[PDB]
């Protein structure tokens, strides 16, 4: 009977549309400091958002821009956040791939778009080296720290300024 | 500039949503002979449906299932309609896919799951050898009807009883 046979999500659309303008709401109301965030257009899951290099950080005078996209499995799936702009930073590869424990598995569906750019902003100022997504800069950052500090401030003014 | 730079629907998701519950109401309220659809659960866009085999066909006294799937582009590209039930036709798969002008490069947004669902009772009815799915059954249509309509009749009692 099993040879008989031959050989997009409804209420997850609904959830996640629900929570998704009530964090629009929020975050234009109470942003973080130094970042904002909002739709790029009429799709309410594709997000923009600005970030200041935090003051005192390698990334100080920086603007760095982040996609964000949210799935319909939001907010039990992380969003996906990425950095557009060029970063040099042990966490955050090439295409923008950010390494954050709440971006993956801790992410937990109380947690908000706020809170997750509040958490990018301090690893922008105390970066993860036990967690890296470029070895080569985690190995710089621990054995040569000033030509770490140097190229992160000089990739700040290339491409963020 | 371009060197600065590294390397889900809101829209659509609302106006198939708004076109499927319309359609649902009508194939409630009006369903083609021989045939019921409609949400196999809480998600709007998977339907299931019922085929009887038409009256004077060679699939006369089958019970035919099919999946109709929507995407958030609906109904500006096609719903995706599949034989579940193994049927004997050479414009249907074995992966149940149905080779329908309307289903592919002939669909038109203001058609409905209803006419759908007609058209595919004609094919059972008067199938389509100018464009045939599986090469082997239209050849025996054209060569040798009387072996056809048997085996058509043989899958029908097998599989569809």
């Amino acid at each position: 009977q099993t040879e008989k046979e031959t050989n997009k999500n409804s209420k997850l659309l609904s959830t996640s549309a629900k929570r998704i303008q009530k964090e629009l709401a929020d975050i234009t109301l109470d942003p973080p400091p130094n970042c904002s965030a909002g739709p790029k257009g009429d799709n309410i899951y594709e997000w923009r958002s600005t970030i200041l290099g935090p003051p005192g950080s390698v990334y100080e005078g920086g603007v760095f821009f982040l996609d964000i996209t949210f799935t319909p499995e939001y907010p039990f799936k992380p969003p996906k956040v990425t950095f557009r702009t060029r970063i040099y930073h042990c966490n955050i590869n090439s295409q923008g791939v950010i390494c954050l424990d709440i971006l993956k598995d801790n992410w937990s569906p109380a947690l908000t778009i706020s809170k997750v750019l509040l958490s990018i902003c301090s690893l922008l100022t105390d970066c993860n080296p036990a967690d890296p997504l470029v070895g080569s800069i985690a190995t710089q950052y621990m054995t040569n720290r000033a030509e770490h500090d140097r190229m992160a401030r000089q990739w700040t003014k290339r491409y963020a300024t």
